[PDB]
């Protein structure tokens, strides 16, 4: 959800998706 | 004031002004 996650850059090794977020 | 605040999602249980911040 919005406000239950952090918008951030990247850093070592995140997971992609090859989506886009539901989170409007 | 600008840099003395940071602007955030929501959290538990923040405090609703009703209103607009002041800081342009
Ligand atoms: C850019 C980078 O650091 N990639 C590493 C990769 O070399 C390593 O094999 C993998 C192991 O899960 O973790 C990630
Ligand atoms: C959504 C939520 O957690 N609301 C709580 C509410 O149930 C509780 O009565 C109040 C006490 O100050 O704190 C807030
Ligand atoms: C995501 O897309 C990239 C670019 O095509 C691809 O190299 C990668 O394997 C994909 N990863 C997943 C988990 O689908
Ligand atoms: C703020 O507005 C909401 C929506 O009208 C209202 O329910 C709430 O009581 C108001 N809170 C304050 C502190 O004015």
């Amino acid at each position: 959800t919005f406000a239950n996650v952090i918008a951030v850059s990247r850093g070592a090794n995140y997971t992609t998706l090859n989506k886009t977020f539901d989170i409007p």
